[PDB]
C-alpha cells in the first residue's frame, strides 16, 4: 500500500532517487513532426515536444500541427489532451483542437504571469460584451458568465464554428493558487478542483477528451491526470491497494514525455491520491 510507501521514501528522504528511476525508465518514441523547422514557432520549450504516435492532428490541410498529446487509459476508460500553454500565434490551433476533438472542458493549471513572465497567451474574453474572432481558424468565442472562488475560477463560454454557424459551451477550469515555486502545502483544493471538473461531466466518455495544460503541459498537467486516473482505478478493483502510482506514470509517460516535472511533484501526487482515497472509502 502507497501510504506505508510513502513515509518510507518520505523518512528515508529517497524522492529524488525514485523520481530519477521514473526518469530512467520511461518511453523515448521518435517526435520528428515537432521538430521540422516549420513547426518551430509553434512550439513554446523546444525540449517538449509530442511523439509522433500520439500527438494530436489539426483538421487543416496546410499545417497539422500543435503541441498536444493524447494520453489514453484504457484500463481507467479516462482520455486526456496534454498540450502547452497556447502562443500568440497558436491560440486559433488551440480552439481549433477543442472543436475537432468535441472536448466539454478546458483545464488550466497556470496564471497569464508567474514569475515576472508569460507562461500562456490570453486565450479567452475578459468581458462578455468583448468576444474574441479567430480569423485564421473561422472561430468565434464569448464569455457567458464567470465565476471567481478563492482557489480557483468557473468560465462558461461559447464557441461557434463561423463556417456551419454551430456552437457549443465549454467549461473553462481555472486552479489559481498553484504557487510561483514548489507545490501546494496541502492537496485538498486541489481534490476540490479535481472532484468540480468530474462533477460537470467534462471527464465523461460522452464527450471528446477534456484539454490540460500549464506552460509546458508536463508538470501540473501531469498531476491533474496522475491523481484523477490513480482514484478511478481504486474504484473500479477489487483491491484497490494494487494501484501502483509509479507504473501508471510509466503508462501515462509513453504518451507525452516528462509528465511530472520534479520529485515534489511526485511526493504531492502520492499525497494528493492518498488523501483523494479517504473521500472515496
Ligand atoms: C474580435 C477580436 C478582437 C481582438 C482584440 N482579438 C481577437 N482575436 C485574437 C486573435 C489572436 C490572439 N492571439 C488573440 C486574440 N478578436
Amino acid at each position: 500500500e502507497m501510504e506505508k510507501e510513502f513515509e518510507q521514501i518520505d523518512k528515508s528522504g529517497s524522492w529524488a532517487a525514485i523520481y530519477q528511476d521514473i526518469r530512467h525508465e520511461a518511453s523515448d518514441f521518435p517526435s520528428r513532426v515537432a521538430k521540422l523547422p516549420k513547426n518551430k514557432n509553434r512550439n513554446r520549450y523546444r525540449d517538449v515536444s509530442p511523439f509522433d504516435h500520439s500527438r494530436i492532428k489539426l483538421h487543416q490541410e496546410d499545417n497539422d500541427y500543435i503541441n498536444a498529446s493524447l494520453i489514453k487509459m484504457e484500463e481507467a476508460q479516462r482520455s486526456y489532451i496534454l498540450t502547452q500553454g497556447p502562443l500568440p500565434n497558436t491560440v486559433g490551433h488551440f480552439w481549433e483542437m477543442v472543436w475537432e476533438q468535441k472536448s466539454r472542458g478546458v483545464v488550466m493549471l497556470n496564471r497569464v504571469m508567474e514569475k515576472g513572465s508569460l507562461k500562456c497567451a490570453q486565450y479567452w474574453p475578459q468581458k462578455e460584451e468583448k468576444e474574441m474572432i479567430f480569423e485564421d481558424t473561422n472561430l468565434k468565442l464569448t464569455l457567458i458568465s464567470e465565476d471567481i472562488k478563492s482557489y480557483y475560477t468557473v468560465r462558461q463560454l461559447e464557441l461557434e464554428n463561423l463556417t456551419t454557424q454551430e456552437t457549443r459551451e465549454i467549461l473553462h477550469f481555472h486552479y489559481t493558487t498553484w504557487p510561483d515555486f514548489g507545490v501546494p502545502e496541502s492537496p485538498a483544493s486541489f481534490l476540490n478542483f479535481l472532484f468540480k471538473v468530474r462533477e460537470s461531466g467534462s471527464l465523461s466518455p460522452e464527450h471528446g477528451p477534456v484539454v490540460v495544460h500549464c506552460s509546458a503541459g508536463i508538470g501540473r498537467s501531469g498531476t491533474f491526470c496522475l491523481a484523477d486516473t490513480c482514484l478511478l482505478l481504486m474504484d473500479k478493483r477489487k483491491d484497490p491497494s494494487s494501484v501502483d502510482i509509479k507504473k501508471v506514470l510509466l503508462e501515462m509517460r509513453k504518451f507525452r514525455m516528462g509528465l511530472i516535472q520534479t520529485a515534489d511533484q511526485l511526493r504531492f501526487s502520492y499525497l494528493a491520491v492518498i488523501e483523494g482515497a479517504k473521500f472515496i472509502m
